[PDB]
């Protein structure tokens, strides 16, 4: 028998904004060097972008960031125009990569054909300032302002030490020192060079005084999570990725208490379930299109202005999958943000669930959309109990839902929203919407997600 649980949406509790280009996604600057990836000629990838956001943000960084080298000399090899980055494991040193002047080019008619800004990394880990002043003033002039959000200056610097890129005595007094001989190089060519970072976690050694000292200098923070903690934690389970985490929780808060110091608001800049690239049996299954689409959420609640799920090539964690040449497909992962996409953008709302202690991990938020009208997006992340959410406190006449669902929390495929599977180029219409039963009732199996989208 469902678990009976109450909600209240109050309409009068208002809580923030999500702002339009809440969405994105990260790839590895590795895959820069394909002039054929982000191009506009990949009509494929642009469609998923569009159908998870008419505005959003693409983030080109990550581990190959510090592996990759503009050079305004060059031409894409041959090699090159059929290069797959997924994301980097960070086991060893990546291959060395190029990109080239017909590489941003390409980039510049992919974000005319999405709509998206661009986050771009420069290379901070193993290049000179003068290169990235050449780089950024070449993205500037092909991208423009009005498009290039931000640059970044290092992408996880707190693990340089570990990893080869500096020594171990590397700290925040030693990355200050790059980072400011960077920025000073590129604002020499570049004067109107927006900047974010540092690109790490929250935490004490590197963000904090990052924020204090270089607020003048950024545009935003830029943070990065993982569900999985510590590599000496146990190994992730789908169990334990639907559990609440503290580490995030405490993680936003400091991020909060950032933007209350300094004024800079903050963006998830590089996420996803599992590090190294992700985790077979969790990260490319339906539980992941539960956890994202609540992180979404989780996240915008607390004030954050964007998020970018980290991706590419066929990495287990990837939102879309998929090559130039073979064609792209959107994962399990990509339904939840397909969810959030299909919710729109507006203003969060109070929704208190009640009589829940049996079904711990179900998951609410109202919204009023930009065009007025209530949605409610629901997870019900318990992997043993249905639920059945007795919904007060919304005056519309009638509401209709779109289930997301699979038949298993570990599937790796047979995932739909609305009744239907998402096609080719992104492609996706629902099928099946039912309407809803001031007292609304929704039932929703184990391991399931609903969006309630009211008159």
């Amino acid at each position: 028998s469902p678990v009976r649980v109450g909600l209240s949406v109050d309409a009068s509790a208002l809580g923030h904004t999500i702002p339009p280009d809440y969405t994105g996604l990260s790839y590895e600057q590795a895959q820069m060097a394909n002039p054929n990836y982000f191009s506009g000629a990949n009509t494929q990838l642009a469609g998923f972008l569009r159908t998870l956001g008419r505005q959003g943000v693409l983030r080109i960084g990550g581990n190959t960031s510090e592996y990759t080298f503009w050079n305004r000399h060059a031409k894409p090899t041959a090699a090159d125009e059929h290069l797959a980055a997924g994301p980097d494991k960070g086991h060893h040193a990546a291959a060395r990569e190029v990109i080239t002047p017909e590489a941003v080019n390409n980039l510049s008619e992919f974000l005319d054909k999405t709509g998206w800004k661009l986050i771009y990394g420069l290379n901070l880990g193993k290049g000179t300032p003068e290169n990235a002043a050449d780089e950024a003033a070449y993205v500037m002039e092909t991208i423009g302002a009005d498009r290039l959000l931000a640059f970044q200056l290092g992408n996880e610097p707190d693990l340089f030490y570990r990893n080869g890129i500096r020594p171990a005595s590397y700290d925040f007094a030693a990355y200050a020192g790059d980072w400011q001989r960077f920025f000073t190089a590129i604002r020499k060519r570049v004067p109107n060079a927006p900047f974010a970072g540092p690109d790490t976690a929250y935490n004490t050694k590197w963000l904090v005084p990052f924020a204090d000292k270089f607020k003048h200098d950024v545009k935003f923070i830029s943070s990065h999570y993982y569900a999985e903690g510590p590599p000496t934690d146990p190994s992730m389970t789908i169990e334990r990725l639907m559990k609440p985490n503290p580490r995030l929780l405490g993680e936003t808060a400091g991020l909060k208490q950032v933007e209350a110091d300094t004024g800079l608001p903050f963006r998830l800049t590089e996420t996803n379930s599992c590090y190294q690239g992700g985790k077979q049996g969790v990260s490319d299954t339906f539980a992941a299109a539960l956890w994202a689409g609540d992180l979404m959420y989780q996240q915008a609640a607390a004030g954050s202005t964007g998020i970018n799920f980290h991706g590419g090539g066929y990495g287990w964690y990837t939102p879309v999958a998929g090559t130039p040449e073979d064609g792209f497909i959107a994962r399990p992962e990509y339904y939840g943000m397909l969810l959030f996409a299909q919710a729109g953008a507006g203003q969060l709302l109070g929704a208190k669930l009640t009589d829940n202690s049996a079904a711990p991990l179900l998951t609410a938020y109202a919204l009023r959309g930009t065009d007025g009208r209530t949605r409610i997006a629901l997870f019900n992340k318990n992997l043993d109990a249905d639920v059945e959410v007795a919904i007060s406190g919304v005056a519309s006449p009638s509401g209709t839902v779109l289930r997301l669902e699979a038949p298993r929390a570990d599937d790796t495929t047979d995932v739909t929203f609305g009744g239907a599977p998402v096609g080719a180029s992104g492609s996706w219409s629902p099928l099946v919407q039912e309407y809803v039963p001031g007292q609304f009732v929704l039932h929703m199996r184990k391991a399931s997600g609903a969006l309630l989208e009211f008159a």
